[PDB]
């Protein structure tokens, strides 16, 4: 069988903290740090010449499958772009980069649900704060920024850690085949929402960093279209 085929198997396996799930999610990511572009049938992409319509989306996707349990499908960013901040609530989460170099910034939320975390009311905020943003302003951490290329391992995020990401493609295209579980589903509350990290005025720190976020529509120029999956096909 197929590589991309025994990840799926995997997957299902270990997506239905029930017993035996660290090992299974363990031989998953040992399947993923094996995938190579060549094993889904995708050549590297270069830039393309930037005389590029503005219709032209700036990242695209390939289904490969989904399940009830989770879904593994191929992001390919263009040159420039990137897909921007946002969550993966619940979810487990895995990718693995197949070529070009991407960027991943790794945040989290604080929990705030027993409220009162706005921020101070007299901190003033670079592009100054709409009083429905700052209503809806909450405290986060800045866990990481790192560079990924194919040599790189798989990046992991979980329910609890390194849930929010940013992913950036670095000096060109670039692709990574991601797996999330459960999948992203809005009719449980499992949505796809983004994020924008707002930056106080008041006059550098480590990571981990303490960072204000707000909810937000995707910005303007990021939109995420399909295109077709030439690798091998997964069945059941
Ligand atoms: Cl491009
Ligand atoms: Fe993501
Ligand atoms: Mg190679």
């Amino acid at each position: 069988a197929s590589l991309i085929q025994r990840i799926a198997r995997q997957a299902c396996l270990t997506f239905r903290p029930a017993p035996g799930f660290p090992e299974n999610l363990s031989l998953l990511k040992s399947l993923l740090t094996q995938v190579r572009a060549e094993d889904l049938n995708i050549a590297p992409r270069k830039a393309l010449p930037q005389p590029l319509p503005r219709n032209l989306p700036p990242v695209t996707y390939m289904h490969i499958y989904e399940t009830e349990g989770f879904s593994l499908g191929v992001f390919l960013l263009k040159s420039g772009t990137c897909i921007p901040l946002h969550d993966h609530p619940g979810m487990h989460g895995m990718l693995k980069v197949l070529y070009g170099t991407v960027r991943i910034s790794c945040m989290d939320k604080l929990d705030t649900g027993a409220g009162h975390r706005r921020p101070p009311p007299e901190q003033q905020f670079e592009p100054p704060l709409q009083p429905l943003e700052r209503e809806a302003v909450r405290p986060g951490v800045l866990r990481s920024r790192a560079e990924y290329t194919e040599a790189s391992g798989p990046c992991v995020l979980t329910p609890h850690r390194d849930n929010l990401h940013q992913i950036d493609a670095v000096d060109g295209p670039a692709a990574f085949l991601d797996i999330l579980a459960p999948p992203y589903d809005p009719e449980d509350g499992r949505d796809c929402h983004y994020y924008r990290v707002v930056e106080p005025i008041r006059p550098a720190c480590d990571l981990p960093r303490e960072v204000w976020l707000l909810e937000t529509p995707q910005a303007d120029d990021f939109w995420c279209e399909g295109e077709p999956y030439p690798g091998p096909k997964v069945l059941p």
